[PDB]
This record gives C-alpha cells, sequence and structure tokens, in this order.
C-alpha cells in the first residue's frame, strides 16, 4: 500500500476524472489525489492578512474577514 503511505483516496476511474489519476498502487481501482481534487480543503488551508503575499481562492476565504487569501500546498 502507497496511497494510504502517501495520504490519498482509492476512488473509482467513473468517479475520480482521469487527470487526478496516480501511478502508485494497493488501492482496488485507482489513487485519486484529494489534495489536488478540491482545493483549500483539500489539505485544510489558511488564512492570511492581506498584508502577506501569499494566495488567493474565492471558495473559502471570501468570508475570512481578517486575510481573506486562501492557501494550501502538497503538505
Amino acid at each position: 500500500n502507497e496511497c494510504v503511505s502517501k495520504g490519498f483516496g482509492c476512488l473509482p476511474q467513473s468517479d475520480c476524472p482521469q487527470e487526478a489519476r496516480l501511478s502508485y498502487g494497493g488501492c482496488s481501482t485507482v489513487c485519486c489525489d484529494l489534495s489536488k481534487l478540491t482545493g483549500c480543503k483539500g489539505k485544510g488551508g489558511e488564512c492570511n492578512p492581506l498584508d502577506r503575499q501569499c494566495k488567493e481562492l474565492q471558495a473559502e476565504s471570501a468570508s475570512c474577514g481578517k486575510g481573506q487569501k486562501c492557501c494550501v500546498w502538497l503538505h
């Protein structure tokens, strides 16, 4: 099991898209990068202030008030 050790899902080829299909093994069908399927929620995300140049994403941070800038990475 590789996709367990890396921290992804095992969704089928019909459910997840053709691009999210990782090359790792151990699943029942195909591995799917849940970190990169959704957005800020995919790994958990972070609001930081408008003073700090980072990333912008209207999906979640749009009502953060103080620091309406959603940032997320692979880690």
